[PDB]
Parts: C-alpha cells; structure tokens; sequence
C-alpha cells in the first residue's frame, strides 16, 4: 500500500513515492510552489509555519478543524487529510478575506513575515467558534511570535470580531462564514471503504502506517527497536538536531483502541494517542459540572496546560507522547507521579496495570516499559473528601522546575494519612519527597511541620555547584518556596488564618485631499503581505539547475587544524563539491578592517568560523554531507571572558576618552562619594527572516547577479568583486525586501554572500543557500555585552558636580563596527544632565567568541543605563524624590554637552512636564506605597525615565544619498533610490514626498526594489537617518523634472500632467533624472574636544508601573506611557508603530533576553525554546503612546525628525521600576536596612529578581 | 530578412502589483512595453523589457 | 546590439572623452529602466544619437572631477575618485541629445 | 535568448494560425488537443483583460 494521498487547498495530490523524512511544508513550499507559508524556526515554537488540517472524524462521524505547524509534520501521517494554507483563503487578484484585511489595514503588518502564520492561527480560531471572547483571541496567539510591531495593533485589529484618528474600523468588509471553501467533497465517497495498513518506503527510512491493534502488537512483538511516531513532536527535534536516525518506524494513532476517553467510576481514562488539546477540552467542561472536591486533581492538570505551550502543538503531540518521553522537565509527569496515576499497558499476551510512583523513572529518559510493550492508556482520579492538590511551573535536558503536590488527612479532622511531593527539572528524571515526606506523616498541618518539610527540603535535593544547567540557589529556593504556597494555600480551604490608547496631531485645515504627507496612510504592500503574495528571498524560484549550499564550522574555540577528511561525505547521492579556502581564486582576506577571512586557512580563531561548505542537490542533502566532513585539531589556549582579556592585555588599538573642566575640584568640593560598577548582557536580533543568498552566474566576462537579504548594498558589491579578483562593475545586487534587520544585516550579511558566490563562480551554474535558526545564531553574532566601573560627586540637595567612568565592551574575534559603537557609548553618558567635570573612556576587549556588530541603538543604550544608575543612587543616597532629582539637573535651552555641541530648540522638558501630566505620576505613586503596606508577598513599583539620542552617521561621509526618477510616455513614475525596505515604511515614505512635490496621487507612482545599477554608491541603510537622506535626493530629483515640465504647463495651465508630458516628450526634453544630497557641517574631533559630530536630537519619556511576586521572581507588565517627539511625522501610523516596537525590544533586553556559553566558549543557547523573545502574553496591560504636538524640525525633510532608534531606551523605565519593588521586599524581610545599595544587574530575569529578594527561604540555601 | 536568431520571448511574471520582466529579441524597447502594458490593462511602470 | 558594434563603438567614445583605457570601461545589456523612452535601434542613426548621449554625460562627470584633478594633478584616475567619494561628490550621472 | 535558462516551472507557448485568405470563423474546436499529455490551456481572443 504505497500512494499515499491528501488534499491541499482543495485540489488533490497522489504521490506515488513518498519518502518519510519530507516534512510537510517543504513538500508544500519547494515541491507544488506555494511559497508564503514561511520558516522561522523549525523546532516548534515560532509558529511562521502554521497552516489548516481538516479531515473526517469516524469515531464522532463529524468533520473536525484544527491548526498546525507544518514544519514538523511529516507528510506520511497525513494520509487522507485536507491542508488549507495561506492562499487557500482569500488573495488579492480576488477579494481577501476579511482575517486579511483587517490585519493589514490596521497597521499589524511592518516588516511582514510572520504575518500567514498569524493569520491562519485566527483564520482557525474563527472556523471552530464563530463569534469568539477577547479572552479566547488573547490566546489563539501562544503559538505565535512578531518582532517588528509589539502586538498591540494585531489584538486591536482583530478585537472588531468578538463578542483625531488612526483607522476606520467601521468601514471594514463583514463576513459571512457561508462563504469559505467548502470539505472536499470527494474524501467523503471515501469514508466507508474501510482502511487496511499502508508501508512507504523512503531513502533511509521505511514507515508503517497501522490500522487494528492487533497489527500493532504483532508488528512491534517480531521487530521490538520499531519505533513509535504519534505527534513527531519529539523524534521530529531528534532526528532534526541531534543528528539520530531510527531507520523503522510504526505509527498508530489510526487506532480506535487508543483514542478513547471514558467515564470510569473512579476517574476519567484516555487512550495515550489522544492529543492534549483534547484531554484539555475534557477536564475543562467535565470540571464545571461536578462536585468541586472530586474534581481537585484535574485542577492541577488544567493548570499546567495553560502554560503548556500553545495551541498548533496541542493539537498534535499525545499525552502518550509526553509519559514516556520522558524528560526531566515535563511538567506533567510530576503531578500524575504525585497523584499516583493509573497506566494500562500492553504486548501480545501481556496484561500489566501499574500504578506512577517514584520507581517508574530509573534513568536517564528510561522508565519501565519493555522492548515490545507499548502504553496503551492513562487514568486520572478522582479526588476523595478532604484530599488537597496544586501544581507549579516556573519559567523565564535541565533547570526551572516543576512540580505536583498532593496531601490526604485523616477524615473530619487535620492529621496527615497521605503526603508527596514531586519535583520536575532537580535531577536526572521526575523526583518523589520521599525521605522529607515520610517523618512529616500524622502530624498537623501547623507551623513546626512547615519548619521541618523546609528544613528536609534543603538537605534531600541538595545541589552541587558544579550541578548542570547551573543557577544553584535559584534552582533551589524555588523547592520551598512551592511548597511554602502550597501549605498556605491548604489551610485557606478549612479554618483557614484570618486578621479582617494613541494619539497625534492633525494636518492643516486648507491642505489637499491627494497630498499625503503627514496623513497616516498604511504600508504600501501591507495587503501582499497579509496574503501571501509578497515575495521574500527563498520564494524566488528555483532554476531549472540550481544548486544549495551549506557551510562547515569550527567545533573548537581556539586551535590549529590539523587536516580535513572529506571522505564519508562524497558517498552522499547528489553531493557535487566541497568548497574550502585552497579555491578563491582572488583573495581570501576581506572583511572591513581587513581582520578576517573568507574560508578559514591554518587556525581557527572562535566557536566558530568558516572552515568551509559542501554543494548538493537539496538541502537535506545538504545536511548529511556538512555531517560527513570531519576535522582533526590541535589544540591552543584561549581568551573568553571580558577580564581574562584585561588579566592578559588584549585588545584592539589605543583606549579611547572624552574630558571636560577638571574634576580634581569636584570630588574635593563635594559632599558624597559613591563609587560602584554593573554589568549590561549582549543581545540576538532575531529576524524572523535569516539571511541569505541566490547567487546567479551568466558566464561571460565575469558577470554575476546576486539576490540578497540586505541592509548594506555597496559593501555586499566590493567584497564579492574582491575574493573574485574582478572589477566591481561587473557585480550587481539586488534587494527587494527583508523580514527585518536592526543592524545584524549591515555587514554580516557578506560572510553568506560570499561563499555562495564563490560555489557559483566553481560549478558555474545558480546556487543559493539560507540559514536554519540554529546555524544562523551562532555564525553572526550579538549586540556587545559592557562592564563599567563608575564614581559620582555630588551634594546633598542631590546637585551632582563630578563624574567618572570606565568602559568595556567585549568584541569577539574581528574588528568590525565595535570602535564606531564605542564613541557612540561615549557621546550617551550624560543622557539628559548637565555635569561640569567628567572623564569616560573605554576598551575594546579582543575575544575568541564570535564577532558582534551592530544592533539598534548602536551602544547608546548602553548607559544611558550606566548613568541612570548612578543617578537613582544619588537620588536614594541623598534620600528622594527621584522626580525632583533628575528634574533638577537637566540640561536647558542653549547649553552644552561634554563635547561642546549646542543644544538649540530643546523639546525635552515640554516632554517632561506633559507626560507626568496625563500619565499622572503622582497620586499613581501615592496609591502604590499602600498596596506595598497591605501586600506581604507581592509589591509594586513606578518611574519616569528621560532620553535625548544624537541623530547621523558619525563618519561624516556617509551623511550621503541618491536617487533615480524615469517619467514614461503615458504618464506613469518610476522611483528608485538607495535605501532599502526591512518592513518600516521607507518605501512608503519615498512615495509620499515625491507624491507632493510633484503634485500627482500617490496612486500613479511606483517604487519597486533597490539596487547598485540604478544607483550606485550607497551608504548602509542604517542610522535612522535613512529616511531625511533619501528623502532629499528624491526631492532633488523631483525638482529637476519639474523645471524641464515648466513650458508646458505654462502654455496650457489648465490641462492634465498626462498633456504636459506627452507634450514634452514631442518636443524633446529629458524625462529621466538624477538626484542626490550632503548633509552640510559635519565632523567632530577627538583631540581638540570640537567641532559637529551630530546634526540635530530625538527627545523623549516614559513611564511605567510593574508588580513583582516575590515568591517566584516572575511580574506583570501593568502600565506604561510614553511622549515623544518626531517632529511633524511624514506618516503617525507608521511613526509610532515605530516606536511601540522599539520600545518593546527594549523589554527583551532589559528584562527577558539573556545569552548563555560553555564555559571553554560555544554557544550553548540556540532557538526560541532556550531564547525567550517577548510574546504577546508579555506587553504591558495597557500601552499608551503619543506623539508630541505644535514642533517642527527646520533642519531635516518637509519638518521631520528622526524615528528608527531613540525610543528603544525608553524600556528602562520598566527596569527601575522593577529595581523599587524589589526595595519594598527588601525592607519587609531584611528586618531593617537603612538606605540600601544593592548590585542589580542587566537583563534582570526571574533568577535574578528572586534571587535578591531576601527572606526565610534565601537563608537556607546559603550556607556550564 | 532571414537572420539567423528568429523571433521570441521569455516572460516572467513576479506576481506582486502586475509587474512582468520581458527578455525579448528586439529592436524597438519602448513598444514592446507600452503595447504589452495596454493590452494588459496596467501602468507602464509596472512593465520592464 | 544586433551585431554591428554599437557597443564597440559606444566604448570607444567613452574611453576617450573620459581619457581612460578602453579596458576600464564596461556595458552589459540595454533597459527600459536604466534610460526610458527609447527610439527604435534604427536608421543608422542608432550610433550619431547615442554617441551623443554617451558623450553629454561624460562631460558632466569631468566636471565634477576637475577639482579633484587640479589638486593632484598627477595622481591616478583612482586617485581622484577615492578622493571625490570622500570628499561627497556625485558619481553617477544621467545625458541626452536631440538632432 | 532561449539560451537562458530554464526555471524550474517555465511553460512552452506557440501559437495557432489561419489557413485561409479573408473569410469569417464560424467555430474553434478544442477537444482532439486537451488528449495531449501535458496540454495546459488554449488562450484566445476572450481571454485579454
Ligand atoms: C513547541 C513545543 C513546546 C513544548 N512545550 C512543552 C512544555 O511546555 N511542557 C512539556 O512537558 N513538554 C513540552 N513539549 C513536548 C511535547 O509535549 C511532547 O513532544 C509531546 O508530549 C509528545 O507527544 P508525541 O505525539 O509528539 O510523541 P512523538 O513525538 O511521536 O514521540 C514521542 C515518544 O512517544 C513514544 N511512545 C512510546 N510508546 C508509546 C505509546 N504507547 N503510545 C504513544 N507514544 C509512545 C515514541 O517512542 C517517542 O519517544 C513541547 C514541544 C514543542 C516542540
Ligand atoms: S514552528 Fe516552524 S519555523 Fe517556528
Ligand atoms: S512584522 Fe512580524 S516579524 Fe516583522
């Protein structure tokens, strides 16, 4: 039995062939082209791969919707089955589908590449429940991540569906769910010719697909090593990244046997293959109609599947699954442990019933069963009268730890008949109290037994320091600190301790209907993107003969390389060539300071580095040869940590400072001296397009024309002309859009282009390549981490008078961008505080990790956090308001910085003093102390924080940009100029201007991608400076066409610009122009302290309010109000949609984003299950953002200031606000205290935060 | 005429906002575009020859 | 091109009013979005009108150099390019011609 | 020009054509050609948009 056969949107497939390994997208994406259903991660948790699966029930004889994600589900389990996808539901060259339109038209969609995956997550939400609860919708979402937009508009966009302005929800098209396509009428006509068991047979691997129980038993008891897939949720990652291959695989899951639920005397019973999602939709209703004591275990089930994971996963991996997988971490297995629940299994000829209890984990992902046993069913009991359950997780195969907690008494009175305490993430497997538990058995629920358990807590499940997964004392605490919830929340159900919003500016009354500039007019492609259609990199298509790629690197840190064995590689079927450093055949030291090199040549330098790559015909291929090549080393030492370093003498050219007054005056002036130092975490871009590369080689005379994923057009130029030894104009690259790049594709972007093009130039014929998740985090690195050392003078009115501090930057293993970073660290010291005697300098610390480049911010917010530090040091050293102390010594108009550039037209204290207006500051921080004195175990806390962010490239030279206009014959424009789209309206702004300074509709001008033969020479798109730049030559531009227009238009003034054009075109005058633009009166130096290193200021403040649970070290994000000036936004929409997104990348690096590396240097931290970006869940309650009125900016296009970076800062309000609460836990349980001043450090994680909240607990843990 | 390369075209349709990319053997470039953009019912610049 | 050298010949223009070798200079295909609202390649003027245009646009970026040229005046044509890059001149210009 | 590549999908096109001097066109009939193994679709007059 070998077709296998499915539907996909509606039309049906049989494929004769299948082989298992092909993942179900990817079969949809390269083999019937329908590209837009995009990959993100593919271990699971990005959701950008999501689609519909709907098929025949059988059982409920019902057709059942669910969603999914598609690049885990291998396509052999989808015999039978119907996949809706993105363009199943609705397009463009038809009508879109109201999920669609709304998404798009209310600004939800910027860089656009997460975008199918949530619309298909709501599309299904919308198929199952018609009219859904703003709850239901917070929530389809789990499975879901967007990092350009900060959420807020996608939840507000769609709220419309359930239960002076920025979009028109009332004019949106209403929906009429008659109209969706319609169950394939022909599965149906299946139905009833009954199934029998299906083989296919693959490359590598043969799968059976079962049909009775019967065959599964006797398939498993002749051939016991088989391997059961159900969900694949798990062999999927297996097989995928820790290279494993189980070449026979049997799965049931076809089986009625094993898909039942059952109402039993004495509890309910699922059969293993049941998806969660299920066993979930069970306890939930099934709780709400019963006794609520029976139903006291299925609480705690319930509970943890809230923060399970989310919904496109629930909906395949089995409980089964999840049993015997069986992991340290699970979360279930803990409370069916505790709850001692009830496994049925089987053989052929075996009938076990075991009851879960401490002995059926012996080992390492072992449990019980044997070779030809499977498990056939779960059974989760019902609670008797007067036996008590709740169960743990804590968040941000080892560390957090997760528990289930059951205790039993003896009838009508306390006592103590039963108790168990299981914990998950504290050793090998799921671990039972027991020794702790059996001494506190009949005694009473009484404070000496809360002593004791504590006590025996600490001891039993002592840890190691050298323990894996590290964090010790968090790791620990956490163990009493459940259980210390735990015993409140037991005696609370007896006798039971008893005391007793966005807004802007409109445009002028007068201007036109069809001028659009300061009119909030939304993305130019943001439809396209909602629907599928905009093509991104990959989504190109493949030519008829075009190779992949894929590229091998350094397991080592630092060490020679002793030869390369390229044997058990060239036994792969379709394997063309490995490419190594011997090949360039032009010169393989590039990079730009020249540091490094194209293939690695003799030594390897970090963890990790090209050595190499190998060229096949897929790129599944192209994973089992890169595994093939292995290397042999010899093995030297190596630099790391940021000291080591510094213990050595590195690093990276002469230290860099900045001086103003003298200083030796301060200090000796002065009343107090503090005198501290911090440490700031690096940060991941996370993209949710990776980076990449077609390369394509036409063959005479050099050419080569490359499509790539870019921010920086010119360079990615230069460095492929150079490593091939040919003249730049024989290159050209182009790039049309990018899902997104805040730096990481400034540069890094070549180590890609480059190798791909050099397999082309070899083999002579296309080649692309593009990295999966886990390649790309390693490869290209991170923002810069920083250590400061500090020392502050100041008087006892809070006046600061002198101030000094050391910077260092950690590298890596290339030069890089890192000095432009550093002088911009040093230019932010002062964030917005005049400070007359001050000395910051800095190092830059040459490491063997691999290189970091640039990120948004650009090591501005890098303190502006140092001081800001310092600062609320002050502030609580001279004893407060920390209001009235930063207020105090601000600069004001018309002063100068430590640099000696003028202050002019100063907005920020008219930000200052409008914003704690309507946030309204005070009372706010009144009714906060108050919660603080009646809360004893959560607190809350409140700050306003301010910002001032130098706007310009600081080479001068690269203040530069330029465009190209054709007018064609028929009236129509064609633009292009230098910048390029990362999802962030440039393109949409370009239109804009040039729609008004020609005077025509938008409508009638196109702009269609970027690229170095229309318009060479162009600075990165980068600084945010980006749109004022290419805003001026299109202008230019513009002005010139209009001048050669003038005659025709003058003898015929009232006729259409059509008429003035062909006109024109008769009589001969050019329709095709040029146009570029400086920015004027630049350029700073170092030795001399003078001259104009910036060309104006983005100002701005904000405000937030945080409550912490000092139990766990986990908070809730309650409010936050920002006031920012832009000036006089060409478009609000998208200003602001800026900024709201920025401010959220603050919140990861902040507060939730941290990277981990063994201890000898390889990053040990790889995908969005270990990288934790911030979610939907993660935005504060409510989010009130606006733009500042009546404030032109006379030095920049038609008014403008300014947007891409200057907001991200703003997060530290969140930061210091979380620094307060923890004062008011602190001062609680510290007894006293007086005025405090404790090492709180950055990104402040739940570790962290608890860590430093000290008490009973933090004291009894004491003493990778 | 008898040339020895005879007429002809590739024509490749990006897909997004009606754009098309033509390599065709001609000698006039300006007509190729406008009477593939009339007959096609879209702005000029939208086609590239 | 229809194989009767145009670009043979537009090269060579080009190389000499910019003055640099015929070798430095290089043409790759012809498009309605690099010079839009093109006459048909035809009667025999196809060389004259865009010798022409070759020409005006050479002119316009000597100009732009001449500076850069008098300061150094025997430095490399390399030399005087680097040099305008830096210096934040135009490199890419536009030419025309009408009989 | 066809020396271009393929891409991995590209259709064949050629184009159908009157065998006689003036004369008006009565009816097209299509069936014998969708028998053909790979056959797409036939363009017409009525197709244009
Ligand atoms: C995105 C994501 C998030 C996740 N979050 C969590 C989390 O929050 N908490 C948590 O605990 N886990 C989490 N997981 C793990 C997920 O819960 C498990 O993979 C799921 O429990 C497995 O069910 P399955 O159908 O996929 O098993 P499969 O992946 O098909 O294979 C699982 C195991 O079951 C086996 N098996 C053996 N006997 C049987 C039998 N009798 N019946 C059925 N299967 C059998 C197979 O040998 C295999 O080892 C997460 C996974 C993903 C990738
Ligand atoms: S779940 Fe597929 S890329 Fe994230
Ligand atoms: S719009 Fe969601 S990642 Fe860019």
């Amino acid at each position: 039995a070998d077709k296998l056969v499915f539907f996909v949107n509606g039309r049906k497939v049989v494929e004769k062939n299948a082989d298992p390994e092909t993942t179900l997208l990817a079969y949809l994406r390269r083999k019937l082209g329908l590209s837009g259903t995009k990959l993100g991660c593919g271990e699971g948790g990005c959701g950008a791969c999501t689609v519909m699966l709907s098929k025949y029930d059988r059982l409920q004889n019902k057709i059942v919707h669910f969603s999914a994600n598609a690049c885990l589900a291998p396509i052999c389990s989808l015999h039978h089955v119907a996949v809706t996808t993105v363009e199943g539901i609705g397009s463009t060259k038809t009508r879109l589908h109201p999920v669609q339109e709304r998404i798009a038209k209310s600004h939800g969609s910027q860089c656009g590449f997460c975008t199918p995956g949530i619309v298909m997550s709501m599309y299904t939400l919308l198929r199952n429940q018609p009219e859904p609860t703003m709850e239901e919708i917070e929530n389809a979402f789990q499975g879901n991540l967007c990092r350009c937009t900060g959420y807020r508009p996608i939840l507000q966009g769609f709220r419309t569906f359930a239960r002076p302005s920025l979009f028109k929800p009332e004019e949106f098209t209403p929906l009429d769910p008659t109209q969706e396509p319609i169950f394939p009428p022909e599965l149906l006509r299946l139905k009833d010719t009954p199934r029998k068991q299906l083989r296919f047979e693959g490359e590598r691997v043969t799968w059976i697909q079962a049909s009775t129980l019967k065959e599964l038993l006797d398939l498993k008891a002749q051939h016991p090593d088989a391997k059961l897939v159900v969900g694949n949720t798990e062999i999927g990652i297996e097989m995928k990244f820790k290279n494993m291959l189980f070449p026979m695989i049997v799965c049931p899951a076809w089986i009625p046997e094993l898909n039942s639920v059952e109402h039993g005397p004495d509890g309910i019973s699922f059969g293993a293959a049941c998806p969660l999602s299920i066993v979930e939709k069970t306890l939930v209703d099934a709780v709400a109609k019963l006794p609520a004591q029976k139903t006291e275990v299925f609480r705690g089930v319930l509970e943890q599947l809230r923060w399970f994971a989310g919904k496109q996963v629930k909906s395949v991996a089995s409980v089964g699954g999840n049993i015997i997988t069986a992991s340290p971490i699970s979360d279930l297995n803990p409370v069916f442990m505790a709850s001692g629940a009830k496994l049925t299994l089987v053989s052929r000829g075996t009938r076990r019933t075991v009851q879960m209890d401490h002995t059926f984990f012996p080992g390492y992902r072992k449990t019980l069963l044997s070779p030809e046993e499977i498990l056939l069913s779960i059974e989760i009991p019902y609670s008797r009268e007067g036996e008590y359950f709740s169960a743990f997780k804590q968040a941000s195969d080892i560390a957090k730890v997760t528990s289930g907690m059951r205790v039993l008494f003896k009838p009508g009175t306390t006592e103590v008949q039963e108790l168990a305490l299981c914990y998950g993430g504290m050793a090998n497997r799921t671990i039972s109290a027991l020794k702790t538990t059996q001494r506190q058995l009949s005694k009473l629920w009484k404070e000496e037994l809360l002593q004791d358990v504590c006590a025996g807590l600490a001891e039993e499940l002592h840890l190691p320091p050298d323990a894996p997964g590290g964090m010790v004392d968090f790791r620990c605490t956490l163990t009493l600190s459940f259980f210390f919830k735990f015993y409140l929340t037991v005696l609370q159900k007896l006798g039971q301790e008893n005391l007793e919003v966005q807004l802007f500016q409109e445009v002028p009354k007068g201007q036109s209907e069809e001028d659009m500039v300061g009119r909030p007019l939304p993305h130019l492609a943001a439809d396209m993107q909602a629907s599928g259609e905009a093509v991104y990199c990959d989504d190109i298509p493949r030519y008829e003969n075009e190779l992949s790629l894929r590229l091998v690197t350094s397991t080592r840190a630092h060490a020679k390389i002793k030869s390369i064995d390229t044997s058990e590689a060239k036994k792969v079927p379709g394997f063309v060539c490995f490419i190594s450093a011997d090949d360039v055949p032009g010169s393989n030291i590039t990079g730009i300071c020249n540091d490094e090199t194209v293939f690695a040549k003799d030594k390897v330098t970090c963890v990790g580095h090209i050595i190499g790559a190998v060229v096949a015909d897929t790129p599944e291929h192209t994973q089992r040869a890169a595994q093939g090549v292995k290397i042999t080393y010899e093995e030297l030492p190596a630099i790391i940590t940021i000291e080591d370093a510094i213990k050595n003498n590195s690093f990276y050219g002469p230290e860099l400072k900045i001086e103003k007054g003298d200083l030796k005056k301060g200090f000796s002036e002065a009343d107090n001296v503090v005198s501290g130092e911090i440490y700031i975490g690096g940060q991941e871009h996370f993209y949710l397009e990776t980076h990449c590369t077609i390369a394509v080689p036409k063959g005479e005379a050099g050419e080569m024309e490359l499509f790539v994923s870019t921010q920086n057009t010119m360079k990615t130029q230069s460095f492929v002309a150079k490593m091939l030894g040919v003249p730049a104009n024989r290159i050209v690259v182009r790039v049309k859009r990018m899902g997104g790049g805040f730096g990481g594709k400034e540069t890094r972007s070549t180590v890609v282009s480059t190798a791909v093009a050099l397999a082309a130039y070899k083999t002579g014929r296309p080649v692309r390549c593009m990295l999966d998740r886990d390649e790309d985090m390693l490869i290209t690195g991170g923002r810069h981490p920083f250590l400061a050392r500090y020392k502050v003078g100041f008087m006892k009115t809070g006046t600061v008078v002198a101030l000094e501090v050391d910077h260092f930057s950690n590298v890596g293993n290339t030069q890089d961008l890192s000095q432009s970073i550093m002088e911009r660290a040093l230019f932010h010291m002062d964030n917005c505080y005049k400070i007359p005697n001050i000395r910051g300098t800095g190092r830059l610390c040459k490491t063997n990790l691999p290189s970091n480049t640039a990120f948004r911010g650009f090591g501005g917010p890098q303190g502006m956090l140092i001081a800001e530090c310092w600062m609320s040091e002050v502030a609580v050293t001279c004893g407060m308001p920390a209001e009235e102390v930063r207020r105090k010594n601000l600069y004001k108009e018309g002063d100068l910085t430590h640099f000696n550039q003028k202050l002019e037209g100063f907005t920020l204290p008219r930000c200052w003093e409008e914003c704690l207006a309507s946030s309204q500051y005070h009372a706010r921080k009144s009714e906060v102390d108050k919660f603080n004195k009646e809360n004893c175990w959560k607190k809350r806390g409140l700050c306003i924080i301010p910002t001032k962010f130098g706007i310009s490239f600081t080479v001068p030279f690269l203040n530069q940009a330029g465009a190209l206009l054709h007018v064609y014959t028929d009236g129509s424009v064609l633009l292009t100029h230098g910048g390029t789209e990362m999802g962030q309206g440039l393109h949409t702004k370009m239109v804009q201007v040039a729609s008004r300074a020609l005077k025509i509709p938008t409508s009638k001008i196109y702009i269609s991608e970027t690229s170095t033969n229309t318009v060479p020479n162009t600075s990165p798109t980068a600084a945010s400076v980006s749109a004022d730049l290419n805003g001026q030559a299109v202008y230019a531009a513009c002005q010139t066409i209009l001048k050669r227009l003038e005659p025709y238009k003058k003898k015929n003034p009232s006729g259409s610009w059509e008429d003035w054009v062909t006109a024109a075109y008769m009589d001969t005058v050019s329709l095709s122009a040029t146009g570029f633009y400086r920015t004027p009166n630049l350029g700073y130096s170092f030795e001399t302290n003078s001259g104009n290193p910036f060309h104006y200021f983005s100002y701005g403040v904000a405000c937030s309010e945080v409550e912490i649970d000092c139990l766990t070290g986990d908070h809730k994000n309650l409010r936050t109000d920002i006031v920012m000036d832009v000036g006089s936004s060409l478009n609000p929409a998208i200003d602001i949609g800026q900024v709201e997104g920025a401010f959220v990348q603050g919140l990861g690096l902040f507060t939730l984003e941290e990277l981990h590396y063994s201890p000898e240097g390889s990053l040990h931290t790889r995908g969005p299950s270990t990288y934790k970006i911030p979610a939907f869940g993660s935005i504060p309650i409510e989010f009130r953002v606006s733009l500042l009125r009546d404030c032109p900016n006379k030095k920049a296009i038609y008014a403008s200031k300014a947007v891409g970076e200057p907001p991200l800062f703003l997060a530290a309000s969140i930061f210091f606000a979380i620094k307060d609460a923890i004062r008011a836990a602190r001062a609680q349980h510290t007894g006293n205290n007086v005025k405090e001043l404790f090492r709180l450090d950055s990104p402040a994680t739940p570790e962290k935060i608890r860590n430093a909240c000290v008490d009973k607990f933090t004291t009894l843990c004491v003493t990778w």
